[PDB]
């Protein structure tokens, strides 16, 4: 399973995942036994390599012939790709697809090996030690398709909430492989209403993008979480061949708008309710099935959240496609957590940086669920190369998707110096766990100086994190920090602080569940885990989790 | 996902689980909230019906047109199927798959809804009050095939060891949906190997198995453990339609007090493994089982049974591909006399075993049919219950040995029907026993005053309860530590125990149980796993490592 | 420490525990390594011991001459006593004081050696494989008492309450250690008030008993929950003395009513088990006041001794803090065979007197126990719980008396008791509505029983949990689940009219036997409301609003 539903009808498509691969460990001095293992699959969950890092191997075989593509949903965290015994792709950061194109192979059985590494090490910008670990192995899906001679690369939908109701474009990529000059039609149709039809010419292997004009859809209900109504996308490569090709997607009919201090859905005020959550599983590493996403989200919903943050890198499209499918709003943000000026420095950060946001977009572009991009949880922002690479990194997501807000999780308490470029202001604040001031006081303090002394006066504001650790079992009636109920105490307080402020448009709490960390924090981890969830790694609620639903279920989604 | 491989090249199917359907709860008089639920799944892992019991609907729609069939993997336990609003079909038994077929359904979008019910009572004779969880919800897959006039209802393969290397036999049903007579072909490979072409003839409204002849198959090469090679058999009706599975060349016989595969002399490391997890109920997704499985060898298994009933396709799946060895069999467990003597009893039990055997007869990896755990087969009608069920997994299979797991401790009058006598035994956790002396009175038991004497053996249960965390120097029972020691002592007498084949661990993880058992299960869970339900190894789990990584597949 | 206060000032004490002694285990052919061990304690916490069953050697030396005393609190389950290696005395029950009197032992240092046995077989009849721990060793205080040739054996002191106001008399046992006639006098007095001087006669070797008359007490101000007062009684042998103390209170039933000095009572009570996971059922001092806190915190009023006599401290500890006790001899879950063991009247017979005589005068007492949920229902056990409230009545024929009974519709002995006594498990062991499980029983006593009219209480309610298994399923054993029960529970029982009040089953968990651990997750009893390291469970919060809301009167 790649998608909740089938991306294409007429191009020959088969899922190599959802298999046992050979795997085998390399570049160590021990023994490298090939064993069975699955993919998707992070290798930290096999018994063997339970707490392996470096490079391993990934093997099977795959029948095809022609021109074929390869895609890779993902692959923790450095990817080199070889079939039939030449490398033939690569690829950086953990979190995002690319895929592999090979023209005109000899028909038959073919060998594809995936070397995949998790060190960190120069080379590694954005996969650090951290707060959160960095896998290994084929995390997230693996497509084998045969293309013809040309094919559709993606699809990026617009609506637009006209004075006289809902409008679209659509930009279509297609890319040609054969040598000759390609002529084709792109017909496109959203939920079986005919849409448009863009005429194609292409020179030899040229790639290009085509649009529509914005077109009338008088037939579309709109997304809300509300009523997540969803539309299949199709459009289909036409050619002296025939039906040559399609890309089938999926769209909402939403406008998400700031005015003011006002994040507008369909022009109504939104009140984020809202949760982190890291792709973080202590069975399934970040290679969550399925199963394992639904019954986050169950809980997710049951505690009355109406919102996901994405911390700290894009998520599975499989997950975005159950948040589309039940109304869950997404932050969605760029792979970085906390890193330095002198991180970002590395001489591979802006080139790292800038390859995470372009693959976010491009293939994210269509879900309703995301309403907002982040970049950068808690750069360096106080900083002028800081602030230069946040300025670049905005920039180019508007290049890709200039509707959307924009946001960056800062942390820089009032000597931030970024806060100009994006839409919202958001802030990550800890007030009564790492610091013990009451809450209002120090919330009203940030806000005032937002509001009075930076360039993010009078943009929307969420508090993109708060919470309080706690260890799951330990209780005690002295209520120290760690406890189970002194963590119930922390959010009550933070819960309340957060949705009487005025201007402050909600809240994610950090964060949802518990989360394995790298060894390098232990001396203020816990058990080498991020302790702050509501829910702990194996799903169990903590006390907390009754506050969290008592606050979360006395609010509606709107103000 | 449904099976590792694709099972159809041909037949226009699609898959109508991993994905969200809409769901509330029946049998109340107001507004029920419709949740997003997802199939697969059980609805005790949504937080609004985490201890809910009686009936709950589950719906979505399809697009289809004409002869069309849907195929449910699992129910738990009660299902009813409506399509368009219309009651079209009806299954007992969360574990075995069923399918509903609708001819000629105009073209265009319909309406699908599973009434699931995991309610106790005098209509369900297998799912009682029990000591494992009877669950709600649509716990497997589900699939929609678009048909023509006739498809290919199953095929069974057969491989045979004869003098001079492999042969192997092809049956293959077929069913005519049309009222007319209809005439074919059906052309078998086993990977891409030319086996047989049978032409077919099939009345109206027939359906017809159709078997080829023992042919040789110079180019197989055999299925072990050591090594677990697969082929694809692909069977193709032309009048139009296909069907594809999986077999291994693989030989399970009983020779003496021998189990044999493949003429060597098999010995079982075993586990009873539930398909019961904290967070999916028993709808374990690929990845969990697979979880489950890397312990399983890790632990240096080379086999699982199925306790108690049968076993998701893609878990057989994956242990045919990975060489481990299933003991699978029928949903029963610890049944008395007057719980037989249901007036379903009979038919259910009939209906699973025709469920399994018929779906389940290619994987290789299932070498023993089982059946009636622990059930009264010390009373007269039990036995009478035990010999209908063996004569009819003889005539489905008529070649994998059965057996069933006995606690009747020295009065089983049914030990002279199976090919293999197993018994389950708890000596160091339910009587303080010496295992050694206890295994003995019972082994010498069997050989001299039994109808058993003479043929294999399995301890197809042993183990003990340790509830994860629980350690003190006391070393009382309920403690991990105390579960070492009794792991110990028990492993190593059954290893040590002239005539027995192996033995099967009770029990890989904790599960969940029913409430009227809380008594004498703590946490209302069943404690005797070696890692917890969390999958978290206890202490035993070192134990049973150095011990079966200590020992190979055959002796 | 051995009690609160001091007990004597005359005559010359010492007490040789707080100590450590030599401890070996005996039954062994080989050498066992002799190590210090503490006294108080039981060798289920000495490392090497954690699971020991059978006879074990306690050892240590001392100084005295003359006439001597040597007083044993306790020895986990049966005692032998050697002094300079000779066999001086017996004792079998853990819970009950006990004694050795030596006469004219030469001077200088002797051997002391107590062989301590927790083994369970036909010579034992109370203590059997059950659902809590027998331990093993000297788990109570010992005192060296040098005497002379007459001493005071005890005195019990009884407040009666009369129109004009509070009235006492004293009785008070002088043994004679002389062979030859002995004269002499008493002089009692009770919180420095003088009060009586009897004149005592006594022939050789005799042990007899004298008592002033009912003197008035107008200086008397009263024991309460609200004001526990207390005074010291002190007996001076004219060369001897004994000093105790008593609380002016009045116990009585009238009607459904327990009456405490003339109040209607209510009991907000806990069972609680001399059990912990450090000391064994040897709690210190200190131990019992952080229980006695907890369940301060909780609300409670009162405390049910299951299933045998407490050490004297902690009763000390619940006069001193107005905690009403319920104190039962040692039994529980006896069948009519167990009861059949010929030592069994035996042992219940000396369980009783070593009680009563020792623990008289603990105003905190209100109430007798007996034969905890043993066979009320047959003709045998009829027999023996006939005899044993009698002896009671005989030792002390003014408190109250009652069993705790399991036999729901079918006890034949509710006749005898002043208070009629059921310990009941409804939304635990069955899934009945408690207020109709309970209104079905109360009902039968009273239109069925020959208890019916008399005043009733709950001995028993309360559900498992284990101590951190949470889960939203709120399955039975789930902290969760143990909250939803208790609140059911106490609902019912607080309402139900007729009913005095009830004791939760119980404070904490408990070390059971092996044998039971079937039914008994982590081979403990797991119904406390803070599990064995004083810990509380979610339903410590449902207890608490409970008993907080309700006084102690109706
Ligand atoms: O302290 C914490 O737990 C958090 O601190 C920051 O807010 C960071 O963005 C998080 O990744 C997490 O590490
Ligand atoms: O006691 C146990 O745990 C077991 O008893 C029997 O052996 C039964 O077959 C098991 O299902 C389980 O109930
Ligand atoms: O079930 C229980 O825990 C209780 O049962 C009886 O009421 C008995 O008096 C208690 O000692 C305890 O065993
Ligand atoms: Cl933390
Ligand atoms: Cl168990
Ligand atoms: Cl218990």
């Amino acid at each position: 399973m790649i998608r909740t539903f089938e991306t294409h009808k007429i191009r020959k498509t088969a899922e190599l995942s959802s298999a046992l691969w050979n795997f085998h460990t390399i570049g160590t001095q021990g023994e490298e036994a090939v064993i069975q293992a699955p993919v998707p699959g992070c290798w930290e969950n096999y018994p063997d390599t339970v707490s392996y890092r470096g490079q391993a191997s990934y093997s099977r075989e795959f029948e095809a012939k022609g021109n074929i593509r390869l895609e890779f949903k993902g692959v923790s965290h450095t990817a080199s790709v070889l079939v039939d015994g030449k490398p033939v792709g690569s690829h950086y950061n953990a979190y995002t697809p690319f895929d592999v194109v090979l023209k005109d192979i000899r028909p038959g059985i073919h060998q594809l090996e995936v070397i995949a590494d998790n060190s960190f090490g120069p080379d590694s910008a954005l996969h650090v030690p951290n707060d959160y670990q960095s896998y290994g192995g084929i995390s997230r899906g693996v497509v084998l398709e045969e293309l013809g001679e040309a094919y559709l690369s993606w699809i990026h939908f617009t609506p637009f909430l006209r004075k006289d109701g809902w409008y679209g474009k659509a930009e279509i990529c297609v890319r040609n492989l054969s040598s000759g000059r390609l002529d084709g039609s792109v017909e496109v149709e959203i939920g079986k209403n005919s849409f448009a039809v863009l005429p194609i010419v292409l020179e030899g292997e040229e790639e290009k993008s085509f649009s529509t004009e914005e077109l009338p859809c008088p037939w579309a209900e709109c997304w809300s979480p509300e009523s997540p109504v969803l539309y299949l996308i199709t459009a289909v490569l036409r050619t002296a061949d025939g039906a040559a090709d399609d890309i089938i997607d999926r769209v909402g009919f939403r406008e998400i708008r700031t005015e003011g201090k006002d994040i507008l859905l369909n022009g109504r005020k939104l009140r984020i309710k809202g949760f982190c959550r890291h792709e973080d599983h202590p069975q399934f590493g970040c290679a969550l099935p399925f199963s394992a996403m639904q019954h986050d989200l169950m809980l997710i919903k049951d505690l009355g959240a109406n919102s996901i943050r994405t911390v700290h890198y894009p998520n599975d499209e499989l997950f975005l496609d159950l948040c589309d499918e039940q109304g869950i709003l997404v932050w969605e943000e760029n792979h970085a957590r906390g890193l330095s000026e002198e991180n970002m420095r590395n001489p591979h950060f802006k080139q790292q940086c800038g390859d995470c946001i372009r693959e976010m977009i491009t293939a994210h572009y269509n879900h309703p669920s995301i309403y907002i991009w982040g970049i950068l949880n808690e750069c360096a922002s106080d900083t002028e190369y800081g602030r230069e690479c946040y300025s670049e990194q905005y920039e180019l997501i508007k290049s890709l998707d200039p509707y959307r807000p924009r946001s960056s999780a800062s942390c820089r308490f009032k000597t931030d110096i970024c806060l100009g470029y994006p839409e919202v202001v958001s802030y990550n604040i800890y007030p009564k766990w790492y610091h013990d001031v009451p809450v209002e006081d120090y919330l009203d303090e940030l806000y005032q100086w937002i509001q009075n002394e930076s360039e993010g006066t009078g943009k929307p504001f969420l508090i993109t994190e708060i919470g309080a650790g706690a260890i799951y079992g330990y209780r005690t009636p002295a209520h120290v920090k760690w406890s189970e109920e002194y963590q119930v105490q922390a959010l009550k307080e933070q819960l309340q602080a957060v949705f009487s402020r005025e201007g402050c448009s909600g809240v994610y709490i950090w964060q949802f569940c518990d989360v394995r960390v790298c060894d390098s924090w232990f001396g203020s981890r816990p058990r080498t885990m991020n302790n702050k969830g509501i829910v702990d790694e194996y799903r169990r609620p903590k006390l907390a989790y009754e506050v969290v639903k008592d606050s979360y279920r006395s609010l509606g989604n709107y103000f």
